């Protein structure tokens, strides 16, 4: 229903440009480094399948990224922000469904305090009114008397 | 100038999706082209054999199923593939769900707001006017008094 | 702080137009610099003819159609081409046209809230203060009475 | 929860701008490599090259110029890069500035909307009173009469 399928098309650019990055650091993996690694970055798809390993942490005690970290000593300049624009697009991805929630939960209470003010304004003028009435009668009465 | 506020988040979708089949295909032709010249064999033949695995063309005689019988792992391609570019093409139709809905709630936002404040402007007026009628009727009351 | 709003939607727009020069680029140069090396036969070639072919400077030397008489099934390509590049150039007029239309949509929207509330605070401050008035009266009315 | 409703659109922008480094290096390599082997003649040079020049650390050490003196034309593709690139960065800071601006308005216009229901609430209440105790010296002023 409409509140979480609003937030969709957002999600979707998320993870397009989260597959977006994958690729050209995967033709940029291959570019940098596969002529000396190539097991790991010597073709396009081995570059694909190295960066998902170093996302998921299958390289945490093989670690792929620390033996070409100490070839070419510069290469976190590469590992780093892969790392970091990849985690953050992850991350969106959570961020859009927790914000798409709330954000329905805060209009929902929108109305039912602006549907309660409208009610206690219509009935204390409705309280008002009828004791107008009741008075505006006995004064009636009052010049009644005085006939 | 409703749908057409939403035609820039339109563009972003399609253009992504372009996108995937840019690099679907620039992938699938280093993946399998070596071994089916025929489907992936170049870039424009890579784009095509995508195209009509998505079009249901290759459902009988399924584009997939031979490179899944070759490479057994191959599915690590074809199904994100067809998951995005349809996820894609639906939040096109999503969008203009949207567009839609959101214009009729917003709508009908003011219709009821309005009605609201009719409705305060009547209900003061009522009393209002049955107040001057009293004041009118108590200085009636205080000339016989003098 | 209106149109700065709308800036990082102009932006998605302007860097996936670019994107869509990129890939009609590398797909112009496979499916054609073969044949026409002139105009698709290198990444900047194609670049460029497909740079011409929007600005209508390929309209009575229209690169287009020679191509499409050799190949005739590349309307497919300069086809969605032209549709994608002009919906997103058009999706940024859009974006500033509904950005300028939607902050006077919001400034009119307080003006006519705070006339309410105006009037409201002042057809109540004529109705108390015509109270005050009837009291008084009324109490007059009662040493009459004592 | 009011700049974290803003992220995702930080990373479109983010994203998009490493996707034109990208592209443009792409297209750097191509245009210049060939005669700039130093600079363009890798994609990772190319990356780097690009990268310097927005860094402005291409300013009397400047890359830009030499490829601008051989190749004439070669603004087409300096320019535009210079523009997009700059363009996203500052659609990065505009979409914090967005943010926190945007919950300063949503914040006052809760304490405004309060105030005035507030005010209503009371200037009722202050009417109501003075009903009630005249309703009462009414009927006080009514045994006067029996
Ligand atoms: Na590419
Ligand atoms: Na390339």
């Amino acid at each position: 229903v409409e509140s979480l399928m609003q937030a969709l098309p957002g999600i979707g650019w998320t993870a397009a440009l989260l597959l977006m990055m994958f690729y050209i650091f995967a033709v940029m993996g291959t570019e940098l480094f596969g002529e000396a690694f190539p097991q790991w970055f010597g073709s396009l798809g081995a570059s694909i399948y190295s960066l998902f390993q170093i996302m998921t942490l299958e390289s945490w005690s093989m670690g792929i990224a620390r033996p070409v970290m100490e070839v070419y000593p510069l290469a976190w300049i590469f590992f780093v922000p892969f790392i970091l624009i990849s985690s953050f697009m992850v991350l969106n991805l959570f961020i859009a469904i927790i914000v798409s929630a709330t954000q329905e939960v805060h209009e929902s209470e929108q109305r039912a305090e602006r549907e309660a003010n409208n009610l206690i304004a219509h009935d204390e003028r409705q309280e008002m009114l009828d004791l107008m009435r009741a008075m505006h009668a006995k004064i009636v009465a009052l010049e009644q008397q005085g006939k």
